[PDB]
């Protein structure tokens, strides 16, 4: 029987909690979510409500956009707790989570112990475990940071009520890798004890590369220090979560932040914030106070349910695949214009080629470039000059966009994320081509 | 022209940011919002991205069902800021705020000055303008608190990091009520440099009832400490509108936080910070760490323009007239039953009635009614018993849900709020009758 | 349980075939009809498709907006039959005729002994009814119809490969009645045997009004001749319904044919075929060529459960009342500018006002002010003129429009059908009361 | 700019009428649909209507699922006439209309002159020509038909009101082919002048193979007689195609029928009638009474715009492929259990396998392994036994399925018609090897 057929992957899905090695048929997905929706008690046929939150619904147009799913998840007291007036909405958020932690094991982290999606973004979600933190260290003021120009992850420190210390990197060959003599250094300085935590970071803008996780783990471990990542980006990269695998394995990392939206291909404005010790990741959801938005957990759960484990699996393989193919074609137009791509093995994701030939002429030419590529509808370019100085919530950094004071060089960063077209670098490789020639001839003629 | 009609109405609504008076047909709403869509850039024709978030969605149903709208609200640095990858969804979030700063007056706050949805929860949204005034008072360590046995606004104290000084409430007649000295007593004792601020509470559960905001307002201003206003379920109540709106005409209130779905009967997970100082609302905006989601912007969007100035005002009017059917009706059904109704002026959303006859059995007979009710597809209704002692989040509350140590009885709690229909007060009524009827036999026999 | 309240009202459909008598939730209608589409083959999990029609779709968005109803309806070799590749189609189509029964009876024909929708319009509908007669009376070649100016029903008898006999109506008062005697004089004439069928009309514009049915029913019974009732917008009307349900019972109809749009406020193209014979109207059905669209069903289906019978009883009775407002308001404007309503009482739907103030000036202004009405937004008005000569299929009408060679004035039509709305009548009322100043204006000066 | 990308394609699809190469983006689909919709004057803003027919809809789930197209197509008089009531449905009609006759060419009819989809299936459509050609030929009373078991195209000729002459099939080899001599001696019989049309057929069951259209078409253009190809699924066959194309070269067509769902992947419902001669494709549209469904149209106007020319020619290529797939499958699964592939080149879409080892033991092996395979969720088989006697409209079909009285074994038939997948062929053939398997130890033990 047909109606069977679909009650067996459901139930597949509901004893076990796994992602399903096939994606579903739209079919059987929306007949889930009409069956989950049809569990929630403003749904109920025979209700009446007589309080102030009874998920009342004046437009039929937001209604059915969210599948009648209007309760959000989570309890006033605890949003990991079952909602009783809500009983498919809460079945779809503990489904969700099960499939995200076994995702994070796909992924690369086999040993994460607990998962939670949070309906707000990386930088508020990393605030959220800092917030965790001040209860459990209330002498420490200060978190230790080794240096990225996003203004996101900085902010949540701030926005948290600590002190960031921001460590400088060290230029490697053309990388910029983790100082950790500067960390430690920093460590005795201020003292153990006034530190709430290391705040690494992997997934980020070339020439950065990912933090060293596995010292930093060992620094943490040995000065009794907890220890966040930043892993905003680096879910859909099995180096970055190896890395976070070996820090766990060697030593100390408390928990680890990921964007929904750079890892699955979903709307912005929410998170997955994981970790090795189940009391504490339990400790940081209950940290949240009052309900909140089901809506990044119902896209996750659609795109997972729709993708199975062969398609995310799928999606990460071709994402190496064009960082391969993006590697290769910038190279080649780099070097056709006398510039290079900069040595950058360290990051998996993110590139950079120099633009050495358009610096220099006192005109702003690296900034135009990138305006340039804008206006011809290439997003996600960074046109990093020498020079940017920025205060961003207190902090003046030099050198803003490059994450060094000193940088030997201005450069294009360009990356291969989840779900890149060969279209994507095509027509990426002929706007650049087309523009720096443009360039090129205003300042030469 | 049919088109040109429809083009009237958009930029009639682009052009003074205000509700329409009347309600837009399905048709032109829907042509508005397509046509934001097509301005975010992850939906342009001819885009390439080669960034780490370019909006890329994998599934058709997440897609279609945000209309296509996927990078969220504002710049990494700023919530507030136009987001040059999403011009679509940056003027939807443009639109949104100045609808809503709108409907505030329209509901009773007329000289409000500034406001922005957030797409987090009230809880969370009480924390991010604790946060904010961490910055402002750095001296500060207590938030002194009017009790109610809510457990999202007390922990949004905590998350925050401060230490909530729980003020007890006065019994006048059956109204618990805001204690003015208590309040002036702990300023004096702490110290006004050591409060951060004053969390003071609206709409509420009877018999508690409204704050006395004006007497509140006079004390923060007079001591320099900040005062921020849960009104949670209060923007659908002109009385507690006006009570804000006095209280910063005769003193000082610095915000005032308000549920979207709670107030505009749509999907729990946002709210609106609001305020009177537009460069303090601003900071904290600006205290937001990246971007976020626009599905609670979407939601209130949607459902405003849907119901026009004209529409909101009928559910404001209709649930002052379902106030009074629902007050009518239980009055009636509890002295049926030889109980009475709570006498609660000060309360416009939130009745009571009293379970005397019930009670005292030593058979935890409260509870089970508040269960009964729950299986007869009662939702909403508080059965509170006299005698929990629950600890949350540090603090020990006794008489737990009736925001009082001792409460002269046991009662029954429902309430009038925005899209009730005479069936849910219909269906309650004759529900509990027979609830009633039940355990009294069972007493009795 | 959640889930049993909705089965609970399915079981109630499927066992009695009945509309329930309060309107379905949107969320039981589309858990059914996904219940429903999940029974066809086409959607079936393990299934693999080795023929020519296999239900493949290639747009989601075609799939999805039919609920994935895809087989349509019937067999190759006969419309009725059980589809065994499409079951749950099956099922939608027999619940829907089941549906429409039940219907027929309410709006006034409760002797109604068999239905089928079809989703050909009313024309076609008819043409089917000609076809299927062709094999009844071979030796027939003429249709008896008493004149409409409507080009569709008259098209239908042509397109059958029948020659249409027009009978010339009797003008009493201002309206146009059915000439009994020249119907009858044209039978003897021509023989009872050469007639394929009488085919009469009931809804229709004003100054006509529906057929003397009761009469023309005993006229068919008598000669032995069928009668095929042209009900294309009747079914709203008890009026229609009652001289239809007293034409079965004083003599004979064979079968009548209404419109799915203009009675059921649907898309359209479908149309229902009824009668009181059920071999007959079995008969019919079985002379379709091939499976048919599902679509006009699954449109009644989806708005019939959504009214329930409560709902279609009260859109009729609101038809009856906007008729009242459409008389009066109409007839006030008409004094007003020195016409008259034309005494119409048989027409229970459409009305007339004369325009003899602005004809008979040799400047087509009868015509002018229809094309006014129209480009002032106004649909659905007639401006019928004097004098108007086309030949359709091969017929020459002279007062084409009018239903007559020689009414005595010219007239604007306006009518209260199903759906109606107080501003229709306001706006309208308003456009041609400016409409007529201009024009007499134009005319004066 | 954004929008202007859009209108570009809009415009290019406006002004020539052509497939896109490149299939539309959904964005850019529903941006034209809603503009579309727009113009119908039942969606104006300022609209009011006072006609019996003005497009009102009582459900949302019904307007929205059409896009708000609610007023069909055409006019009371003419469905090719423009609708001024419905400028976007006509529009939506005229450009659907321009997309068919292109792809008509693309498939490789490059001559077509004049086409247009009808809101009926193949059967009733084929009816349509019929009794558009009764008004040309008063004379004629029957039509000539080479025979092939299906009952849909044999009723077609019954429903218009002809006698069909059953021309048997000539066996040549293992294919069932066209009777030239047998045609034109009933002809001669009959005579020329009493002759409606040949009514030949291409796409068929194997072992039945298109008819020989050339020669046909010459025998028709000799002796004055119409000649109407029912092509149901040969659209999508350039083989079928070609041989149109031949036919009108060297001889007469007159018309030729295809199904929307057999070749263009949608619901069951419509069809498209083609010719060479324009006034004469005219005529077939005129003869049509009514207003009509724009369902089917808006579905392949989806689809068409969905593929583009690219995507639609690609699966034709996919096609072709998936029959080579097929075919070499079946070959080797025949001879696996001792049967063989019947040697029918001349059919492009259809295959037969023999089941002499299950047949011929009285135990109704052959129709019983079409039971097990639909039971097992094999669909579209056709397992043809020897010796069925049908009835079907009047005419008695020895050896009906068979398309001859006495072919000489009993087969199985799978076919590769437009999106079948690798995954159709494979479990196809995995559960045909089960159920012979079965029924061979059945019948051994
Ligand atoms: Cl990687
Ligand atoms: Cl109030
Ligand atoms: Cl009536
Ligand atoms: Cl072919």
């Amino acid at each position: 029987e047909a109606r069977r057929a679909h009650e067996h992957l459901i139930r597949l899905l509901l004893e076990q909690g796994k992602c399903p090695e096939d994606g579903w048929d739209e079919s059987t997905l929306e007949l889930f979510l009409h069956e989950l929706a049809v569990m929630d008690s403003n749904n109920f046929l025979g209700n009446c409500g007589v309080g102030e939150r009874e998920g009342r619904v004046a437009s039929a147009l937001v209604a059915r956009r969210h599948y009648r799913f209007i309760h959000g998840i989570g309890r006033s007291g605890d949003i990991s707790a079952v909602q009783p007036k809500a009983a498919g909405s809460s079945l779809l958020n503990k489904i969700t989570n099960s499939l995200v932690l076994n995702v994070i094991k796909l992924a690369g982290v086999h040993s994460v112990a607990s998962c939670f999606v949070v309906p707000m973004a990386t930088g508020m979600s990393l605030t959220l475990c800092f917030l965790t933190l001040r209860h459990k260290r209330p002498k420490a003021k200060y978190i230790i940071w080794p240096r990225i120009d996003q203004k996101s992850c900085f902010k949540s420190m701030v926005t948290a009520g600590f002190e960031p210390v921001v460590i400088e990197n060290v230029l490697e060959g053309d990388e910029l890798r983790t100082d950790l003599k500067a960390v430690e250094a920093k460590i005795q300085e201020l003292g153990p004890e006034h530190i709430l935590c290391l705040h690494s970071t992997t997934a980020c803008f070339a020439p950065r590369v990912p933090d060293r996780l596995e010292e930093l783990a060992v620094i943490c471990a040995n000065y009794d220090i907890p220890h966040v990542v930043n892993n905003a980006y680096g879910l859909q990269s099995s180096k970055c979560m190896h890395l976070i695998q070996q820090g766990a394995r060697v030593g100390r990392i408390d928990a680890f932040v990921q964007s929904l939206d750079k890892n699955f291909m979903v709307p912005v404005g929410g998170a997955i914030i994981a970790g090795f010790n189940e009391p504490f990741i339990q400790d940081i959801s209950k940290m949240y106070p009052g309900r909140a938005s089901a809506s990044p957990s119902l896209d996750v759960l659609i795109t997972l349910l729709s993708l199975g484990c062969s398609g995310y699996r799928k999606l990460l393989k071709e994402r190496k695949e064009m960082f391969v193919y993006l590697s290769t074609q910038l190279k080649k137009l780099a070097e056709a214009h006398n510039e290079r791509l900069l040595q950058t093995p360290h990051n998996p994701i993110s590139l950079a080629m120099t633009l050495k030939t358009i610096d220099g002429h006192h005109d702003k030419a690296v900034t135009q470039l990138g305006s340039m590529l804008f206006t011809r509808q290439v997003s996600g370019a960074r046109a990093v000059p020498l020079g940017n100085v920025q205060t961003v919530s207190g902090h003046t950094f030099r050198g803003f966009m490059s994450h060094a004071d000193n940088y030997p060089c201005a450069y294009l960063n360009a990356a291969a994320a989840i779900g890149m077209k060969m279209q994507d670098v095509d027509l990426f490789i002929k706007r650049l081509d087309k523009c720096l020639n443009i360039v090129r001839k205003e300042q030469t003629r």
